[PDB]
């Protein structure tokens, strides 16, 4: 689909499974509106968040609930969640992958944006 | 001081200088309230955000305006900003350093928390 | 296969395509011996490096030729290559993914190790 | 001095203290020669590796013994060490900082290169 999220675990060397991911879109009135959400699969990936028809240009926030993930693994972590804010631009046909690599006191995120 | 932010640039191999950093605290009514802010120095570090008296337990967000930083370097980047949300807990005397390593489509952040 | 490498580009937000990857194994005499090698595909992934029969316990080094990759993109980077050294242990059936996220002056690497 | 190394711990949110760091230089015969080495201080930093007189252009490898560091903290990690290979070039007066952020299955490294 146009938007995928993948989450990896740097402490156990594994995909981060069953992580809640929320996508919000900035609405015309400058509030965050719920856009899509889901939980990562056993490969750490979350597919099927949205469709080409629903995913329009705008400012999006991807919120990953890293706190609940770590607690389910027996870890009480530093961050409340990991979040990523970015603009989706139509200049071409695009697909976005937001990936995050998690540790208890750190995270990395990157975006892969490709043209089909 | 109890809270320091440092920002590095992975494209030029340099501290990220003159980056705007905003700290917000969650208020009793669950909105973000401006708490402190500043701009990184030539070493990439932002000192003097707050004092021991002002920095209480709570939920804080550190927002780094990476978009303006990249544009001043001639780069139009992916993220709108980089932000870090975490709980400050009194269990002991603590000092927090929030560091971020920036690229145009990615960033890393980590926290260093030490007891003086 | 038991060993996969994936390489991402943090400057362009894209898989790192056609990157040379060399795998070495430490031999009984403590030299590095060429074990397997290949180039990443259009998805940034390198499959088919080795087989279950050939991939034994040992100490492996994965060397990614990031210098040639950046130069082909018009960038003269800091590192000569990115390399990752680790032990493969038989304690169970295992599959290893070595991933790397590249910038001109920085890189991240992580390992995903799963049991089929 | 012209070359500094700093090491941070993403699992405990702390500088990585007492970590052994080895610097090697490629000699005329294409072997690695020991150049300098030391152990990180309580701030995670290793100062005083070398002098302006000794630090010449060349190809250097910085090897961080992350395995012993994790084991002293009670963790049996994935990597044998973290290493960083790069060219030092005289085009100007330069100072190099090699920083590494460590987790049990991942690490990040970046370089900060500045002109005094
Ligand atoms: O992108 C992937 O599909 C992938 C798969 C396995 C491991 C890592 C992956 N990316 C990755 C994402 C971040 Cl944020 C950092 C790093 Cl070192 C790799
Ligand atoms: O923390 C420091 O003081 C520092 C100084 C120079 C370079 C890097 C530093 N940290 C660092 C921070 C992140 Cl987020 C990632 C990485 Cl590899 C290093």
């Amino acid at each position: 689909c146009p938007l995928m999220v993948k989450v990896l675990d740097a402490v156990r060397g594994s995909p981060a499974i069953n992580v809640a991911v929320h996508v919000f879109r900035k609405a015309a009135d400058d509030t965050w509106e719920p856009f899509a959400s889901g939980k990562t699969s056993e490969s750490g990936e979350l597919h099927g968040l949205t469709t080409e028809e629903e995913f329009v240009e705008g400012i999006y926030k991807v919120e990953i609930d890293t706190k609940s993930y770590w607690k389910a693994l027996g870890i009480s972590p530093f961050h409340e969640h990991a979040e990523v804010v970015f603009t989706a631009n139509d200049s071409g046909p695009r697909r976005y992958t937001i990936a995050a690599l998690l540790s208890p006191y750190s995270y990395s995120t990157t975006a892969v944006v490709t043209n089909p």
